[PDB]
Order: C-alpha cells, then sequence, then structure tokens
C-alpha cells in the first residue's frame, strides 16, 4: 500500500512510521510527506530518511476545499493509497474526507471518545482522569469522530503536567499508529460498509 503522511510540526510520529515500513514484512510504503508549513522538524526526518517532501501553504490558498485539492493532486501525483495523519493541525472539508473514507487515518493523544479537541492532555489533568491514552482512527467529517481502529491505555500519575504526560502516552503513540497503518494497509482492518471497523 502506497502511504502519504501529513504533518504541521515536529513528526516524532512520522519517525515511527518510517522505521516500521522499513521491515521486511510491511505492507506500507511511505512515498511522500506534506507539511503545510514550510521548515518544520517533519521535512527534515523524511529529507534524512530519504523520502520526498512537499510543502502546500494553506496560507496561500483561496480556502479550505482549494488547499485541499492542491494536496489530493499531490497524492494522485504519488499514487497514494493510504493517508496518515500525523500531527497535521487542519481541518480537511468535506469532500476531501469524503473521497479518502476508510483510507485515512490519525492519532488523537486521549481514549476516545474522551478529551476531543487540540488539548486532550490539558483536558485530562483537568477532569482529573487516573488512565487516558492514545486513539487511532479514521478520519471522518466531524472531528475526532471516526471509527476506531486501536487504542492504548496510560496511566496519569500525580504531579503530571503536559510535558510528562504527552511524553508516556506519546511512548503508546508510537506503538499503536504503526500497527494500525499495517493493519489497514494488510486489508486486515477496514471500514465497513455499515460504518464500523471490519476485521477479516
Ligand atoms: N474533517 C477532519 N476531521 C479530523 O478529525 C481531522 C483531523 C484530526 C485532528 C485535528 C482535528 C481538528 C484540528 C483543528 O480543528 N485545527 C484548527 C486549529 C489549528 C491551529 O491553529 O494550528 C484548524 O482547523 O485550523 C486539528 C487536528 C485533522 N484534520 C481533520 N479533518
Ligand atoms: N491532531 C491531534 C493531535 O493533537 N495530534 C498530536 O500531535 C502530536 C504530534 O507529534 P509528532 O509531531 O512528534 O509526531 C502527537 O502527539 C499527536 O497526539
Amino acid at each position: 500500500a502506497r502511504v502519504a503522511v501529513l504533518i504541521s510540526g515536529t513528526g516524532s510520529n512520522l519517525q515511527a512510521l518510517i522505521d516500521s515500513t522499513r521491515e521486511p514484512n510491511s505492507s506500507a510504503q511511505i512515498d511522500i510527506v506534506i507539511s503545510n508549513k514550510a521548515a518544520v522538524a517533519g521535512l527534515d526526518k523524511a529529507e534524512r530518511a530519504g523520502i520526498p517532501t512537499r510543502v502546500i501553504n494553506h496560507k496561500l490558498y483561496k480556502n479550505r476545499v482549494e488547499f485541499d485539492s492542491a494536496i489530493d493532486l499531490v497524492l494522485e501525483e504519488f499514487s497514494i493509497d493510504i493517508v496518515c495523519l500525523a500531527g497535521f493541525m487542519r481541518i480537511l472539508s468535506g469532500p476531501f474526507v469524503q473521497k479518502w473514507n476508510g483510507k485515512m487515518l490519525n492519532i488523537h493523544p486521549s481514549l476516545l471518545p474522551s478529551f476531543k479537541g487540540s488539548n486532550a492532555h490539558e483536558q485530562a489533568l483537568e477532569t482529573g482522569v487516573t488512565v487516558t491514552g492514545c486513539t487511532v482512527h479514521f478520519v471522518a467529517e466531524d472531528v475526532d469522530a471516526g471509527q476506531i481502529i486501536l487504542q492504548e491505555a496510560v496511566p496519569v500519575k500525580r504531579g503530571d503536567t503536559v510535558a510528562t504526560l504527552s511524553e508516556r502516552v506519546k511512548l503508546a503513540e508510537h506503538k499503536i499508529f504503526p500497527a494500525a497503518l499495517q493493519l489497514v494497509a494488510s486489508g486486515t482492518v477496514q471500514l465497513g460498509e455499515n460504518g464500523k471497523i471490519c476485521w477479516v
């Protein structure tokens, strides 16, 4: 399966994805990395790995749909089958999400449906849960509401901050996101026509 990874920031999840695709038994290959921002740390990881990079600055396009089309064009250029959102902070338009429905994955630093949004760790600490985690899910039009593929629970220790908690959760992210990508790219896991998750 041909995979595109969309980034906006650091990209440690990108690196974990890259490493798992170098495995001989991997069903996925990362053929292109796309960042909506220029000169972010993810582009260098992709260039160090030997993966083509393209920058599509959304602050240089008419609106959402137009900018999504510029991404879609690059995905078609590299014949992409699967899209991975690795810290990609742009809400994707209706038609884009619908075209790549059941073919686009995202990592979220909480045990969904708990703590949807931009600051899951902050929410988790404010609420006072002792167990949080991370979720890999198919991207639906509604934010963080797509079908769940994999989840891993991560303990919250007393005195935790966003710095320490995210550090611990990211260790789980680096596990389940490559694992989920493999499940999808191998055809083991797919989006069911009923809407739900289908195994084989
Ligand atoms: N349809 C759809 N569903 C999704 O789940 C999804 C995702 C997954 C995670 C996500 C969800 C919302 C925002 C988000 O709202 N970001 C806002 C602010 C970011 C910033 O200021 O940097 C934004 O829309 O720009 C950023 C990231 C990315 N794009 C998506 N598209
Ligand atoms: N879009 C939802 C969201 O909050 N994404 C979060 O951004 C980080 C990117 O890490 P990385 O840049 O080191 O891969 C990840 O930890 C992920 O949970």
